[PDB]
């Protein structure tokens, strides 16, 4: 019955505005050394009267903390196609759904309503082994007595120390026209390169080592404004020139904030693999096509271009030392039918490009065995097939699959989430790669959306809320959200398991069946840390 | 463990979207002659998959039902001052609302939502006093099977007839502003 | 804020008085088949007036259900030498705890009082594999209008059947005296074999497969009426006979009931190993005493008798077909100091009873590794010592070890009870001894007590709430409580573990590493049976 | 995080066993001069193992300091029909409840149990107004080191000295079967005197200005030993003779103590007004009736015996010098039927003893406004009525009312409590009065009880925990509790009222409107008091 509850509580548990108190005041962390750590401190006031709160740290300051606010924001509905055994919030949702975290240590509480502060420690690699232990205090008004209380947080920090993930490849395909859109700014403007870097350091800083450059625009949609990378001129009728300027600076970008992988653009339209793709030149204060909307893949045009863009491409990867750091995309998942266009166009970089291996989502096993890529990237409901064959490969994931199925949605428990890198280890995967990092705005239109209201991209439900973007439009950069603090987690665990030598054949691990059988509860990843890193 | 539940309820209980099913099939109301008095008509999907619902009623002619939908509104907070003895919502709230009326008889189920048409009956001052009872029918699809379930509503008609009110008067500031 | 609440919650989780509603509606279990399981139906009424509130279920005949009423005792203090990390009903006690399980399924729900019924599930071994329903109804009244709530139980029935368990034998030292002093008759009198019958059934069908002799009153103090089940006159000085008619109707009982193994009372009393057992002969009304009440264990008079009782109790075992199937004691704990003692008496037994076999509370490991015993029980924080040396042995436990340490008492947290069977599985004990099943009187003291209001004897802190007794007194019987329901499901549990085949080094079970350090959680012991149960 | 610790708290706040440690040190209180006020010394081991507490003052000599011990009694049940609102201990209830005040001052503290001693300050006529402090010292052990802790206590002498209060008469009806039946002596013998002077003295130090004589047993319920102080023998049938030494040396005590006003016994039993009083003569070991159980108040034999009674006890009372200073009862509670039984009675008096005036329970008010009785007696929810007819009129009050009413039970917020006096004074009632002082035994039967364990004479919920008494028995006469210091303090401050000069009209009480529309909080008995006792 007290007028303010505050406790400690994992990271792995979302805390919706009706959850009830709890009592805590203490918890216990692990953490390998150079990682980072996650955890909450909720409240809830008991009073009529709305008052102030204010969350701090002391005796941390070797664990550089950082406090942040969770936000919420509206879940309309459950994402259909899931099952409640796998929704997370079920006695909760559809409501206010905790997700954004926002650089505050204070805020007003409001009557009768749980919330959290998110706290992230940096657990260095210098530090000594054992139990190294911290408070949290918390501090308000009732009426106007001031009123405190502290927690005691204690990590007990491994002996192991964490590697640089090795062999393992993480991209996102992060939206400059998102940036455009969201905060109203001329593509390629120098608030458009603030916010250009600030995105690609969050994402290094969460696991993803690859920079997608899309030097060509990805979307069907024709755009006045569209964020295409190389710049394209035709002086004369099918005679292009190209700058590279401007993906001359994002490399240099990348590179000087810890990439060494890149990743191009689609080189046909995701219509099957049947058109070509859009490719602007600018004009007045606008951008505009060069050839048709409906301009086939194969035609003369598109060929007559591929001809000089291509050894245009080979030239700039070799003055920026890119050939061998490269990864290239053709285009993306032919049904069966679809095949021959897909053929069609290989054999044409075949001749054009030999230099140029491919890798494309093929999720058909008997059309990627055909070798039709040269890299396959299955959506994880056809990983096992790829994975009978033995074919080495990458996985994805988007909207779906759902239900038993991993997945990264609002309505997906953290638990299950954050068993991504403990698949992707386990099951021998090359890399991941995801479409929705910060597409912000509303789907397949230029159109800015709102990502603190609308969360698919008001494309529900063929869209999940949660698919398009795991970080929100900040003023200066990225907010991230649980989400996406719980999927870095998870890349970190899956560094965890190369540094201490775990074999994906280890018997600790043999739950993991598929990317649809395996065990998601927040104990089963505490006990199998602890053996770990207890081991040392 | 039905797929859908389908259940009548009164016009003074919110129904909030992670409300639990219910069980009814009956309710019974009671109604001065020449007033109007209200009902609702509650529904939660229990199917992964979304499926349209309609609602309508059966031999209801002479008391003019209208059928209409409840909308649900943020609410980002409880207001203040209010002791939780006095608040609605406990458990539910903050959260989703109901409170919008909309004029449809149509809308699609969400997975493991609870939600509710809002029904108006007008009770003529003609009418004969004692029982009237009509049906009301909810029809659904699971997978491409059609499905549906009646429900039953009886209104006891009191002799009384309801006469203008007289010396008690009641204004709203409405504001051209606004529109 | 409803008038009433009422939901399910799971056996491992005390509900106290003041514990606030919950909203359930929904709960549910996993079970093995042929075998019992439990859980609670919890109402708070919130309403200023009085109401009846009755428990029913609805589907469930093929399962055999039984409604019991939790009933409140009177917890005055927290155990001492017990961390609060340590403790069940923080926040909640000293107060109401509820413990006593009693035959209603109909009550009176009071102002504000969170109150529960206990079910119980009889899984039958033929019955289908797989998710099987029912319905519990709770009704009660507002006003003068009926209310009611069904809720829902689904049980996921495993494939798996248990056998009867095997190699590990529980054994308690259920007291005659005890029923004479609380229910008021005459020792052995037929109310006494009534309620005898009923205790050993009870102790039987919770998992206790050795029944107890007190052939001889085991207590130091004198009584006037004390259960010595051998009848013993005395004709002449020092030539003794020997009337075994109450303990050969005591095995035929128990062998009804289906015991097979049985265990002897005391040869040396417990006083260091240096008095001699306190042995009636009839007089009058009640007995007195053969010999002084501070007569030594070497004594020629106590050598003399034992020389005529050994063979006779070697021609009843004979008789009876009782030798291979009865353990034997001499005494317990003898310090370092009291070793020679010990080592004399057991010298005697050697020349007079070279067939008796003997086992006792030895916790010292280098007084135990010389062989003075048979079959060792160390108390359970002795164990490790033990198990390092590799020796065979049982385990006891009783006030103490406390803290961190298994135990049952009445603020000992209900998962670190069901523990139990799962560290006498793992940790290969031979058995499991405990002094007090229904010691119900005043310690030491031949004068009833009342065990509804006194839960330690009269002498707390020495004697620990929970200690002396896991049954309550009842009008034909003894009523369960709680705590015994759950001590039994634990031995379930070593079942469940037996027949499955999971091996006490199964990685599953690997973070049980001593009676003290082990995982104590509800979440731990459902997912374990989880993997259990559906392998299958 | 302390091992031991130890704060200061009113003495209008309960402290329960399971409420967390505070921090204090400091108390300040105000006092008017030749007045007693109190507080209390909090503490709460954080500590596994039990150790010694005592508590004493220093420096407070001048003030006459009494430390007794808090003791706490079960509670099973919240009372009925009274809302949370209105319900003390919310959360900490249904468990143990602090009452009874013990004459100890060291006890031995238990693990996580918070517990207090009470501490009485007697403020003389004489002190020097404004600030006088003193510290309370609290000693203890940890392991063998001993600790303590200071605290500090300031009193704020008003220059106001109460007078005794005046127009104003509190009665209770003691029971002098309740100290035969629970101290096990024979009525009247010697130690029933000691006890009882001992009442009568607690009674006119807690404000009870009116000594009960029950002359006639009260009960409808036949003892064999009844309290019936009246001596009375039979020797032929119908004539009646009278010895008064009992009487006479209760009215001497009572007068040596300080009393001058004194209440006299029903004398037409409560079944309405229709049977006439038990009234038993001596036989053998113990008495016996002089006429039937169920005699009418109108028969020949009954009023036979007033003919020659109430002459007697007129010569009494004018050799004793008592008809000015007595009170006097006809019956209680006539409903509206049961009116002519009262009236026929009534006129009986008057034709037998005109010089008696009457007072009695009358609720109705348009049955007290007939003028039935002299001076009526509303139950407190009946007051409003009568002040609107404007009569002088007793209140009381007993199980009933609850819910917002004033009552005294053990469930009743102190500060609500301490509002009796202020509503007396405001509402200016006459008088109070009330049937459970010391109602210690079983209701109804000649049958021990334990107030100790058992708070409404086993007749819960029809009687409320705490109604029956507010002492406890101890070895030489009662233990105060709580309840009873805080309402002896309530009318303590209407003697402030008094002594002040304030009226009843004052603004600083309008708010006071009836005895259950009225200011409950400390903080509004705290602000009132300054502001009266600082005008001074
Ligand atoms: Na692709
Ligand atoms: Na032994
Ligand atoms: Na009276």
């Amino acid at each position: 019955d007290a007028p303010m509850a505050v406790w400690l509580q994992s990271s792995l548990q979302r805390i919706f505005p009706q959850s009830p108190a709890q009592t805590a005041a203490a918890l216990e962390l692990q953490a390998a050394r150079n990682s980072r750590v996650s955890f909450q401190v909720a409240f809830r006031s008991n009073m009529k009267d709305q008052t102030h709160i204010s969350c701090s740290t002391e005796g941390a300051e070797t664990l550089h903390p950082r406090v942040r606010y969770v936000g919420l924001v509206p879940m309309p509905h459950f994402n259909t196609d899931v099952s409640p055994e796998e929704l997370d919030g079920v006695g909760y949702l559809p409501g206010w759904l905790p997700d954004p975290l926002y650089p505050v240590t204070k805020t007003e509480a409001h009557p009768f309503e749980s919330r959290s502060f998110w706290i992230t420690l940096q657990i260095p690699a210098s530090l000594s082994p054992g139990i190294h232990d911290f408070h949290v205090r918390m501090r308000w008004q009732e009426g106007k007595e001031e009123k405190d209380k502290l927690l005691h947080v204690k990590v007990k920090v491994s002996a192991l120390v964490l590697q640089p993930r090795s062999n393992f490849h993480v991209t996102h395909w992060w939206r400059g026209e998102a940036i455009a859109l969201q905060y109203e700014t001329k593509m390629f403007d120098e608030q458009w390169w603030k916010l250009t870097r600030a995105c690609m350091k969050n994402l290094i800083e969460h696991g993803n080592d690859v920079a997608f450059i899309q030097n060509f625009f990805e979307l069907r949609a024709v755009f006045k404004e569209p964020c295409q990378m190389l710049i394209v001129r035709e002086p004369s009728p099918g005679k292009y020139e190209f700058d590279w300027s401007r993906i001359k600076r994002f490399v240099d970008m990348c590179r000087e904030l810890g990439y060494k992988k890149f990743e191009w653009a689609h080189l046909w339209l995701y219509w099957g693999v049947q058109d070509a793709m859009h490719v602007y030149k600018k004009e007045g204060n606008a951008y505009k096509l060069l050839w048709a909307e409906n301009l086939s893949g194969t035609s003369d045009t598109y060929i007559h271009f591929l001809k000089q863009y291509l050894p245009q491409l080979h030239r700039f990867l070799l003055k920026e030392n890119l050939l061998s750091d490269s990864y290239f995309h053709l285009s993306d998942e032919p049904w069966s039918e679809h095949v021959e266009n897909y053929k069609k166009a290989r054999n044409i970089l075949r001749q054009l490009a030999p230099w140029m291996k491919v890798m494309d989502a093929l999720s058909d096993v008997r059309y990627g065995r055909e070798q039709l890529t040269d890299i396959p990237i299955p959506i994880i409901s056809s990983d096992e097939a790829y994975r009978k064959e033995q074919i080495p490969h990458w996985v994805y994931f988007c909207t779906g699959p759902r239900n038993k199925w991993l997945n990264r949605l609002y309505d997906t428990p953290l638990p299950k989430l954050r068993m991504s890198g403990w698949l992707f280890y386990k099951l021998k995967a090359l890399g991941f790669l995801h479409w929705g990092y910060n597409f912000w705005y509303t789907l397949d239109k230029e159109q800015p959306g709102d990502p603190f209201t609308e969360g698919a991209a008001y494309a529900y439900p063929g869209i999940a809320y949660g698919d398009p973007f795991v970080v929100y439009p900040g003023p200066d950069g990225p907010y991230d959200s649980i989400r996406w603090e719980v999927f870095s987690e998870s890349l970190q665990d899956y560094a965890i398991l190369q540094s201490a030598g775990i074999q994906p054949e280890d018997p600790m691990l043999a739950a993991l069946h598929t990317y649809e059988d395996f065990p998601r509860s927040e104990q089963w990843i505490n006990e199998t840390l602890k053996k770990i890193l207890e081991k040392a």
